[PDB]
């Protein structure tokens, strides 16, 4: 009588849809022109999509954290390669956000295009104060095409622009909307601190299994799968991403 | 700079706090009546606390699922064979649960039935048959209806699972609005699905013992998160209305 229904949409589907939105903002900002060396600062799990997509527009793309011709590095290898002068990127994309790459270090480079992700979302005094986006852009405005990648949920609250943040808040909001449907008993948002799984507990299998989870598990009297999916899609479409040129 | 903090309160702690509220409601209604035979209908995971506590105000307690433990068909076999005749009957099955025509066969001194309804829902309302389950014991025995709600909040049912979810997801949500918090993950899963339909007891135990909420934050907000969680638990009110 009481049915249990999993959405077809998994968490990874939402994360990828968000990553696609952010990349699309970036590709629109770069306006289709080639680089020969691209350096992307960030975490692999959130930065890879951009890495794989920009490799079509460059000869050599380094993704650096703190599987073809993308080179994957921790920042000490990258600093050593820069110190020895074996890297000099024309495109720099900083996706590190709060407490990310330091400005005194970015200032050492001379790219043609610099793009930095603004981590701030809805106003938060501590996040606003912790943010140093425009001090990261300061050394390049006058010498490079500089853009700030911004991502918000339309008329909704999110504390940051992180894909993870956006994923969580998206799915959780969706579960509450789904709860309000006629005949629904409850709706579980299936979420986990995935980076914790991959890098602290080092369990690749658990990571893959967990991120492949159905976004929402619904206890219901009625078949509400399609409607739930449409709710989920609406909440994803609330996400808007764009790069403002400085 | 960005810290990740787990609450000390786990999901199992929340489920038990709610279970304790409902049980203590039952206990207030059952007061010094003690029984010689108790039958509790419901799922093992949600019924066990009440069973375990009632075994003290009783001799032999059966928890029957769909203290000694039986599924409904073993129990029907014992009843037709005349090996059970309970003076206390507690129905915790809720929507689509034990049938009234089966209950009418029994003759308890006290009958308590759980109202699964929460905030109004036309379909849940139409599906509910609590008072049709009470009808055959009305005027025969002391009858009570167990009700559980969240004060001025939305919950579609009174089920412990439902209450646990709604409790934890908004606590997270409230947690999100704190100064310096980046995000808050409600760590929840369909546990009965893990235990009774995939049969993984170890995984069940691991998942239900998970910290309720994982917080990405700039500030140490553990205590304030805990107090938020406590407030949301205190929104839950449980009582037995006598018919």
């Amino acid at each position: 009588m009481v049915k249990t229904i999993d959405t077809k949409t998994r968490v990874v589907d939402v994360t990828n849809e968000i990553a696609k939105k952010k990349y699309q903002a970036i590709r629109d900002f770069l306006e289709g022109e080639e680089f020969k060396e691209v350096v992307i600062f960030g975490v692999y799990l959130w930065g890879n999509y951009t890495a794989q997509m920009l490799s079509k527009y460059a000869d050599k793309v380094y993704l650096v954290d703190i599987n073809n011709s993308i080179k994957f590095l921790n920042l000490n290898e990258f600093k050593l390669k820069f110190i020895r002068g074996e890297v000099n990127p024309d495109l720099i994309v900083d996706l590190t956000g709060l407490g990310g790459i330091e400005p005194e270090f970015l200032a050492k480079f001379n790219p043609k295009v610099f793009i930095v992700e603004d981590p701030k979302g809805v106003f938060d005094v501590d996040i606003y104060e912790a943010d140093n986006t425009y001090k990261r852009t300061a050394p390049f405005i006058e010498k490079a095409k500089v853009g700030v990648l911004k991502t918000y949920r339309k008329a909704r609250v999110s504390k940051t622009s992180g894909t993870m943040t956006l994923t969580i808040d998206t799915i959780v909001d969706a579960s509450r909307e789904i709860t309000s449907l006629d005949g629904v008993l409850y709706a579980i948002p299936n979420l986990r601190y995935y980076e914790g799984i991959l890098f602290h507990e080092n369990d690749i299998h658990k990571f893959l299994s967990e991120i492949s989870q159905p976004a929402i598990t619904i206890s219901t009297l009625n078949d509400v799968l399609d409607e739930a999916e449409e709710i989920l899609s609406n909440n994803i479409n609330l996400i808007y991403s764009f790069v403002e040129e400085l």
